């Protein structure tokens, strides 16, 4: 049963893992390797079952938890599609709604002339239809008196004449027509995408102002939204760490931690002030470095005139300093981009770019305003929450 | 006839302007006054009748003109509301179709994307379902063998074994969607802007008035100056003779309008609108005065435009020097604003004149000398 011999099969060859006979033991295929007899070879062989086992085991496992992971994705790609689309209709509908509020808005203005011009004109006829009545009577009245007897015409000539002076002096006025109707020229598209950068910023941010957190010189009325700089030497200051010492500044209560965020800040005709963001961590006495490596996120306006971004340098980077001292600053903070944009808020039509951070924000972190000295009075303007 | 007297009235007071009697005149109410006759008197007032009745019609005639023109007013006041309404409408629609297309194309990606990642991550499910398979072959075939007789056992087990091992030292190897941030509405926004202009006006290059030194292919669409010597040009004044530059065909003359040019690499050109009117031979002033407004560039990358002054003003020169400038003309608003059109997606804004521009100009184009060859970069109408 040697399938090459006729010899039964009764050697197992273990590097060979072969049944083979008796003549291939001893001369041939296999004469000179570790051989046994089939018992303990098989016990040998069967000992390796467990092992395979538990390895077919292991990778059943593996795959299958790889499946798992794989309908999982599938399922996260689905919502993902679904919120990305649903995302951007709404972020789309926002600017439609915009185009349509205004398109209304126009509309209703137009509803307002026509009826206005209507009746002006209406007016205007009313006006014109009586007095020429008042004309064509005269004229009929002075037709029949030029064909009267002598007396009565010299009897009543000199009224009638009186009579037509009068109602040739008593003419209607002009009256303009005012049509006070908005036109529309090339640059409307242009002026209602400037309008729309001021619609695509968030709600104003309801701030209070933190007294617990200002410097002791500083005051707030007007519900927490006005605070100004006292003109009265203060004393120094108690170990807290979350109230100012030196720099007269004040922090709101509100921590922004998360989203987009938008707020206005007027400062009038302060000639010098500073508006921005601090984090929540960093101490606030002692004399402090405006730099965002010590948590601080400033934009500053020093002499009246110099406008001056803290950025991470050795002093405060120079910016283009517009015609007057802006009056309103608008501040923009996202913290998905991690970015902190200053706009001139004067203008209510249209917002202009200031400066914007664009560097990486840990977060959380505190609105803070740097209302400065009174400097003996010529800066007690205050800061205003809009 | 006196009423007072029983006298006839004959006697006429000037001052009074009333018929009395000769009692009345001699002693009374009129005995110091200016007196005539009475048919005379009569007279004298009916001389006055001619003025009366003319200004009488005068004042008549301007006040039925008024009225008719008031008249056609009121009809016409319903065609002005509708005017503006429509001429809103169409303003805002500008925007919405751009809303509207930009919708359209994120949903079509986001279904693209959709799609390829479901085929593949079902692919990837096939392939472990396969292997799945083949390895529950290969368990039920082991369990099979593990009760085989013992000759059946001793020879197939290490077959079994060795394909066992093969399978499983042969096992296979084994978020790409844009998501939206805050900042999606303030890209839109500046992407709007661009689709904001007007169709792009087709223009080409006017050979006929073109330098002879100047060469125009690609269908009046590229014009290049060569590094050829050209013979001298025609006496036509519509011809430029020094400054080597051309005009386009058409005449630009009332509303708004866009163009982009392509300037590419070229280190030194200029671009903008010259007067219909103004002479295009000698030496020429860039000045508003003399029907020019044009804005250059030299030297690769300095930037100027070319005011009403004693030297061109010095603009802020741009990271990289503009690939692509575009021009909007408005006639309305008398507004000639040059953009960097280097990015399609965003234009950013290069310097725009806003003096009222009596009209109309031609879009002139100075594509400047050769520089002994190292400025045979053309100029491409896009
Ligand atoms: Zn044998
Ligand atoms: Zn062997
Ligand atoms: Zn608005
Ligand atoms: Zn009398
Ligand atoms: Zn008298």
């Amino acid at each position: 049963h040697c399938e090459e011999h006729l010899d039964p099969l009764s050697i197992y060859c273990e590097q060979d893992r072969t049944l083979v006979c008796g003549v291939c033991a001893s001369l041939g295929s296999h004469r000179g390797h570790r051989l046994l007899p089939a018992a303990e070879a098989q016990a040998r062989l069967k000992t390796q079952l467990p092992q395979q086992k538990m390895q077919l085991q292991e990778a059943s496992m593996r795959k299958e938890k790889t499946v798992a992971v794989l309908e999982h994705q599938l399922v996260e790609v689905e919502e993902t599609v679904r919120q990305f689309r649903g995302a951007v209709g709404e972020q789309l509908g926002k600017m439609r709604m915009f185009l349509a509020a205004l398109e209304s808005s126009l509309d209703r203005e137009a509803e307002r002339v026509r009826g206005d011009a209507g009746v002006a004109l209406r007016r205007e006829l009313s006006s014109l239809n009586s007095y020429l009545e008042q004309l064509r009577q005269m004229e009929k009245v002075l037709e029949e008196v030029a064909d009267k007897p002598q007396t009565e015409f010299l009897m009543k000539f000199s009224l009638v004449t009186s009579r037509l002076q009068k109602i040739l002096s008593e003419s209607p006025p002009p009256a303009r027509l005012d049509i006070q109707l908005p036109v529309i020229s090339d640059d409307f598209k242009f002026q209602v995408w400037k309008h729309m950068f001021r619609h695509l910023m968030p709600a104003l941010e309801e701030l209070t102002f933190d007294p617990s957190s200002a410097h002791p010189s500083l005051v707030v009325s007007s519900s927490g939204r006005r605070v100004e700089c006292s003109d009265q030497k203060a004393p120094p200051a108690g170990e807290d760490t979350r109230q100012f010492d030196k720099a007269v500044a004040v922090v709101a209560q509100q921590l922004l931690s998360q989203g987009e965020h938008y707020w206005e800040v007027e400062v009038g005709d302060k000639p010098r002030w500073a508006l921005g963001v601090m984090a929540a961590d960093a101490s606030r006495r002692g004399r402090l470095h405006a730099v965002p490596s010590q948590g601080l996120w400033l934009l500053g306006l020093r002499d009246g005139k110099i406008l001056e971004a803290h950025v991470e340098a050795k002093e405060p980077r120079a910016l283009r300093t517009p015609e007057r001292p802006p009056a309103r600053i608008g501040l923009y903070l996202s913290f998905a981009d991690g970015v902190l944009a200053f706009y001139d808020a004067s203008n209510p039509d249209v917002l202009t770019p200031i400066f914007s951070f664009h560097e990486r924000l840990p977060g959380p972190v505190y609105p803070i305003f740097d209302v400065c000295w009174h400097d003996k009075g010529k800066n007690a303007q205050p800061l205003l929450l809009v």
